């Protein structure tokens, strides 16, 4: 019983945070073999940012301006590239904690662990989504750029986000591990505004199924919809389009609590057009929508890493 | 800025986990030094759960019956101990990947992170606080014995809950890593309840701080009131006594803020007289009270 936010565990990921310093700039790096990946931004000043030419502003840079620190162990940088808004910093010594992974790019709605780092050091890991809007909701200060986002598969990790800035919000936005945004964003200095958020439905329907295996029954009720007609009433309360995919992806749950998800659908539809009635659904008064059918399922069945 | 629920990271305590198996029970086990904690029901059997007597089964108990297992090498087990409702199993590898440790006690309304483990394998790793009534409102399936809750602060894991049971209502029960429960739970079957929940008045207070550094205003008023009258409003919502030393601590927030304790009280009084309003406060609809005066201060560096 119980259901939390819950983030994969870090310790994979914590082995390879190291510190990357560039002139007046410290952010965090990811150091993965032989090579340490940090936001291309490092190379900038106050100045540099406005108007950027990456291309120029690192063939200024020599390998010794770059001071990469894993733990009290200084790393000697052998090489310096950039793909997209990464900068890959070949290291001479290849990280010996090092673990099985891949770089994912992910999908709005899908979630994951955000491993927040200060000067190479692991702070705080917690889970969120990706939001429609490309943004994450992270808690982020200054210095936690590089900090990376990731998902295990059995025992890889996909890194699939590394924390570039914040924007005037407070969301953040940031890139895969390929350097390239998620979103329409850019690394310079300019007026960027997050577009209209809307909330991931799948989720939100996974989250329901997760109310329902743990006893959270009050919403449930006798009615079904079709998926179009579900469609307009989730366009309409600024809500993700439910596709068949979702459906069938949201199966295993409909198979296990007995509740069809057009059946849950309708139940959704209701808490939509009326509210929670100050009733709450596992301890949240507000429909939840960052953990995904798959989180759901991973979390109700005691997946391990 | 934003404001998440933020667990410490786990790598420190995974290193940690390992599998403790007692004949047909399988849980999990802290192995620190050369030592390793598991929940002292792991020898238990069907009839030994409603009247144990843990001192006369651990004494039938041999080494070759706990079978360790750490990642795929089996632990040897080359002693046992009991202390309070922990079962201490001596073995012969020290860990290699220990970390500094302290095993701390801590209070009701205390956060921390929690390393849900199934098999000696970490599954997911979460935010809890000890509830006022001596429980947490964990995320756990059968097999999470043995499961630890921490805090990770400056280079060293300070170890203060081992999961135990889940009460009827699914709230979980637990001790700390000297075997004592929190609460006044027992590792027996027995009819057990947790008492009537309450909300932890000053973690609210310090989320409302949370919510007044990162730009959430609405909820600010003109009033202040003493310490007695917010505690019998309060009270009155099922809300803990806020005491001086609950004032005194979220001095720093009040400081850097600049809305005094009693003045922060009086918007908390505020918001439950007339609710949200259809409002929310740092992404949430009603008022948090997993986060610390010491997590917020921390969250907002
Ligand atoms: C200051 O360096 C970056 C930044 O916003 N960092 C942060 C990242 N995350 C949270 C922060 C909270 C407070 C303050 C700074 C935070 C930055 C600034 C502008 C641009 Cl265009 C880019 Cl690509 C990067
Ligand atoms: C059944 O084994 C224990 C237990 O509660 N395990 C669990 C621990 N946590 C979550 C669970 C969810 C579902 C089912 C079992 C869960 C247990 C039972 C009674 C006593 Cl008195 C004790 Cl100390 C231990």
């Amino acid at each position: 019983s119980g259901f939390r936010k819950m983030a994969f565990p870090s310790g994979k990921v914590e082995g390879c945070m190291v510190q990357v310093t560039c002139g007046t700039t410290t952010l965090n790096g990811l150091w993965l073999d032989d090579v340490v990946y940090c936001p291309r931004h490092v190379i900038c000043t106050s100045e540099d940012m406005l108007n950027p030419n990456y291309e120029d502003l690192l063939i200024r840079k020599s390998n010794h301006n770059f001071l990469v620190q894993a733990g009290n162990v200084q790393l000697r940088v052998i090489g310096h590239s950039m793909q997209n808004c990464v900068l890959k910093l070949k290291v001479d010594t290849a990280n010996p904690k090092t673990p099985k992974y891949k770089f994912v790019r992910i999908q709005p709605g899908q979630t994951f662990s955000v491993l927040a780092c200060y000067n190479g050091s692991p702070s705080g890991v917690y889970q969120c989504a990706m939001r429609p809007n490309f943004t994450i909701k992270g808690s982020f200060l200054n210095g936690s750029c590089g900090s990376v986002g990731f998902n295990i598969d059995y025992d890889c990790v996909s890194f699939c986000y590394m924390h570039h800035m914040e924007l005037p919000t407070g969301v953040h936005a940031g890139t895969d591990l390929e350097g390239n945004f998620y979103g329409p964003f850019v690394d310079r200095q300019t007026a960027q505004a997050a577009g209209t958020d809307t909330t991931i439905t799948v989720n939100v329907l996974a989250w329901l199924y997760a109310a329902v295996i743990n006893g959270d029954r009050w919403f449930l009720n006798r009615f079904t919809t079709t998926l179009n007609d579900f469609n307009l009433v989730a366009m309409k309360y600024n809500y993700e389009p439910l596709t068949q995919d979702h459906v069938d992806i949201l199966g295993p749950l409909s198979a296990q609590t007995g509740i069809a998800v057009l059946d849950m659908c309708a139940s959704l539809k209701e808490l939509l057009q009326n509210g929670m009635n100050g009733r709450t659904i596992l301890g949240s008064a507000l429909l939840e929508d960052e953990f995904t059918p798959f989180d759901v399922v991973r979390q109700c069945s005691g997946v391990t890493f």
